């Protein structure tokens, strides 16, 4: 599913992402936009043999099992395929686990690049949330 920006903002807000581990909602909309263009089916293979999955582009070396990643740890305890559904429940639960690690939201390259220190007002403008 390719989410609409406000549609995605509402689903994140409904799921407790606004302020999760001190990360306001606009943070999460901004990184979803840059990481996958709001597409739950987005996949990106890395040089190291790992692959990034879904809306949040979660990596198969540490968080999920895709069965072809060398030295994989599967910390979210899921199949990477579960990160590609239109339904965001499992993706959200795993993104919540990812942000508890020491690096917080800096775990996401797109957040570090396009969102950190930025004015993120525009990502939720007009969503009425
Ligand atoms: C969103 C995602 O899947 N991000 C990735 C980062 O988690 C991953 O960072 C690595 O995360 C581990 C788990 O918290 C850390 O123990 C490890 O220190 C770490 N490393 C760094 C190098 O910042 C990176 C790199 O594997 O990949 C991103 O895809």
């Amino acid at each position: 599913k390719v989410y609409d920006r406000c549609e995605l903002a509402r689903a994140l807000k409904a799921s407790g992402m606004d302020g999760y581990a001190g990360n306001s909602l606009p943070n999460w909309v901004c990184l979803s936009k840059w990481e996958s263009s709001y597409n739950t089916q987005a996949t990106n293979r890395n040089t190291d043999g790992s692959t990034d999955y879904g809306i949040f582009q979660i990596n198969s070396r540490y968080w999920c099992d895709d069965g072809r990643t060398p030295g994989a740890k599967n910390v979210c305890g899921i199949r990477c395929s579960q990160l590609l559904t239109d339904d965001l429940t499992v993706a959200i639960r795993c993104a919540k686990r990812v942000v508890l690690d020491p690096n917080g939201i800096g775990a996401w390259v797109a957040w570090r690049l396009h969102c950190q220190n930025q004015d993120l007002r525009s990502y939720v403008a007009g969503c009425g949330v």
